[PDB]
């Protein structure tokens, strides 16, 4: 009556195979209030089953203290899409990489004593069984798994170990095995996948991930060809431009794995969403991760992407009883063309005609009628004689993004950060530098290092106007330098090197001179070999030339530390906090201005238009509404790289149709509907970089063709 198995063709969910159709919707990227519509545009748009990540680290903030609340109610989302009509592929992790900071491991357990990250090791084994224990508990209490008549047909354990394994070696292959047995062992009565895993242990499915993978093949035949991730683009990194992935080269992927005993795809992403507050963002990963996806950050239809792969899974389900009946067998029809042929013993007939030329299109002749092929396409004939669908033929109308203000510029107060110095009477310190994970255990973006530096009155810069040179090497990834208060540097990194070095003359004087160093990270790195054990903030070396002795070696000192911002030890973000210090309204509002609190009241606008915030007026920080974490600004960083003009035709990569080449990486921040009340909308901003708040306008969200 309810069971999941399969077999060498596809899934069987209830004695029946099924050619799946699956989209990624991440649940803490939306608001609870969003997932329903979110959920339907899904369903409208073909999908049987919906994908996502469990997220380790938003469910434990802290070791045995858990949160299935707000965004995080996990349950509440898989029964939601349950309601729909859809399956769900519950990709636990705990590992998940996904752009999601530090990967989805929570911090505290990089300290845990004995601790390795994906490995053959004791303390992590234990920790790691136990979250999966957990999630599969609650799934099974509420028979939220297939078997038991609920939507869970499938799950991920792990996510893409097979190049991390390729490197640690025997350990990896022992804790390969080891994550195989003891989550098959949980007895969830449906099937368990590996992505990027070329050694998967029976019975676990390996799948893969990437643009194109109609290559790829199961590790053992009796496992069905499984796609976990047809990117739908790519994420948006800080200073980097807006990635997209056309929709006539992303239908081309799939019906080109579908032509080939393909029978489960998911596109990651099909709603890609926001990177909420200061605990969502991986190293350097902007705050929308629309990913070109074919519902946007907003949750708006992207077109004609959505309704062009909307118009595929129709052409993909006219065809699905011959491709569940038989196997796909080729037949060349000329130098670049070929046919896929689903012939089933009692008639049914599904064929895919290909031309896989990216330049010049062709004409072939299929069992007695002419065909026109489109360049880098294919034509599903769901019948074997009318082509109902061709991956170039777009019959969507398209729709582009316009912002249109609403609410009016705000009138706005501040108030302004302490630069903090070194004090005699510190009680965090050290002789030499401390990592910044280590110091602060991700409880803030901001780690101040500070110290004394002497300096003796018979000084060679004390006789010619002239200045010491500094020079600080810090790990990562912003970072402000401040001597006797004010401020002397600014260098930030990339994501591919985030590591900086400050040089520059600082005009120090006779005796005790004050050092401050601001080191801030941009999320936490998310993938690697051993990612985990990579190095943040100040940890030198840092050197003063133009000195009598030479060039002080300043790392062999002692350098006392101070976790965080003042503004966020008062949460100056909530109606509580933000109403505990004296802010400055009136004109002297601190325009242009350094490590700056911000704070305006507004009325929601206009009816339902999502909306969002311009910020191109300001820096970088994080916005908060209502007391909850909008997320990161980071405007100041201009988008670097190519932004070539774009054709769908011809293999893809990241790089091929960037866009927004010159401007800030992210100019809107997104603002749920759910999250503002009619009156009394409490906006406020941390900029941490200088800017004007008069220009922060609200704006709304709509497209039109
Ligand atoms: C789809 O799967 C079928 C079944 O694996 C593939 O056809 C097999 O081809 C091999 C040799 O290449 C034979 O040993 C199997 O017995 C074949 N099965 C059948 C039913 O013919 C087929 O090649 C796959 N399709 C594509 C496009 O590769
Ligand atoms: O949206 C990115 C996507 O990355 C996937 O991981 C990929 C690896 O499988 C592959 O080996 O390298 C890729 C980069 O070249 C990338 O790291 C994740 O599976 C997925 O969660 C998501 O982060
Ligand atoms: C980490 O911090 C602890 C306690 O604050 C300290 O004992 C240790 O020296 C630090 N280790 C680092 C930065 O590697």
């Amino acid at each position: 009556e309810f069971s999941v198995s399969y077999d060498d063709r596809a899934i069987i969910i209830n004695g029946k195979r099924k050619i799946l159709i699956s989209g990624s919707i991440h649940y803490p990227r939306s608001t609870p209030q969003m997932w329903p519509d979110l959920i339907q545009k899904a369903k409208d748009g073909g999908l049987d089953v919906i994908e996502t990540y469990v997220f380790w680290n938003g469910h434990e903030p802290s070791p045995g203290k858990y949160n299935f609340e707000g965004r995080y109610d996990l349950v509440r989302f898989i029964k939601m899409v349950q309601r729909a009509g859809l399956y769900v592929n519950l990709r636990i992790g705990p590992y998940v990489c996904a752009e999601w900071n530090f990967g989805g491991f929570p911090v505290w357990l990089k300290y845990v004593p004995g601790m390795e990250f994906r490995t053959n090791n004791q303390p992590f084994k234990v920790a790691m069984q136990g979250f999966v224990q957990k999630i599969v508990n609650m799934m099974k209490s509420e028979n939220l798994f297939e078997s038991q008549g609920g939507p869970i047909i499938m799950a991920q354990i792990e996510n893409a170990y097979g190049p991390v394994e390729w490197e640690i070696g025997a350990p990896g292959k022992a804790y390969t095995k080891w994550a195989a047995q003891m989550a098959v062992g949980l007895k969830t009565g449906v099937p368990w996948i590996m992505c990027k895993q070329e050694d998967a242990p029976d019975p676990v499915i390996d799948t893969c991930n990437g643009f194109y993978c109609e290559g790829f093949r199961p590790n053992k035949p009796y496992k069905p060809k499984m796609w976990t991730e047809v990117w739908t683009g790519w994420y948006t990194k800080f200073g980097g431009p807006i990635p997209q992935r056309p929709a006539e080269d992303i239908a081309f992927s799939v019906a080109r794995f579908v032509q080939n005993n393909g029978s489960f795809f998911n596109y990651y992403m099909y709603h890609g969403g926001t990177n909420f507050g200061r605990t969502s963002s991986g190293l350097f990963i902007a705050t929308s991760y629309d990913y070109d996806a074919p519902l946007d950050e907003y949750g708006l239809l992207n077109e004609p992407k959505y309704g062009h792969l909307r118009d595929l899974h129709k052409a993909i389900k006219l065809s699905e009883p011959a491709l569940v009946s038989s196997y796909a067998a080729v037949t060349s029809l000329g130098s670049n063309q070929e046919a896929h042929v689903y012939r089933s013993k009692s008639g049914a007939c599904a064929a895919f005609l290909s031309n896989y030329d990216s330049r010049y299109s062709v004409k072939v002749t299929f069992q007695n009628r002419p065909y026109n092929l489109p360049p880098w396409s294919i034509s599903i004939l769901p019948d074997c004689k009318t082509a109902v669908y061709n991956t170039a033929q777009v019959n969507s109308q398209s729709s582009s993004i316009k912002m249109t203000p609403a609410g009016g510029g705000l009138s706005w107060q501040s108030y302004n950060e302490e630069t903090p110095t070194a004090d005699d009477s510190d009680t965090l310190t050290a002789n030499g530098l401390w990592e910044q994970k280590n110091v602060t255990r991700d409880s803030s973006d901001y780690l101040w290092y500070m110290t004394n530096v002497n300096i003796a009155s018979n000084e060679g810069f004390l006789k010619n106007g002239k200045d010491p040179y500094l020079t600080v090497m810090s790990a990562g990834h912003v970072l402000h330098v401040f001597v006797n208060g004010k401020l002397s540097g600014t260098v930030y990194g990339t994501l591919d090197n985030p590591k900086l070095t400050y040089s520059g003359n600082v005009k120090l004087r006779a005796g005790i001179n004050k050092i401050s160093l601001l080191s801030v990270s941009v999320g936490l790195p998310n993938v690697g070999v051993h990612y985990d054990t990579w190095n943040a903030g100040v940890l030198g070396p840092v050197t003063l030339s133009g000195l009598n002795e030479g060039s002080r070696n300043l790392a062999k000192q002692k350098w006392s530390y101070k976790v965080g911002l003042k503004g966020e030890s008062l949460s100056l973000h909530s109606l509580s906090g933000s109403s505990s210090v004296e802010w400055v309204r009136g004109s002297l509002m601190a325009q242009k201005q350094p490590l700056t609190w911000y704070k305006a009241t507004f009325n929601a606008p206009g009816g339902n238009d999502p909306l969002a915030l311009d910020m191109a007026s300001m820096g970088k920080g994080q916005i908060w509404i209502n007391g909850e974490g909008v997320g990161r600004h980071w405007p100041g960083y201009i988008a670097q790289g190519d932004c070539s003009k774009c054709s769908y035709a011809g293999t893809f990569n990241e790089k091929k149709c960037q866009t927004n080449c010159g401007q800030p990486s992210q100019r809107w921040y997104h603002v749920p509907r759910s999250w503002l009340k009619p009156s009394g909308n409490l906006l406020v901003v941390f900029e941490e970089w200088g800017g004007n708040p008069t220009g922060i306008s609200l704006v709304r969200r709509s497209r039109s063709a």
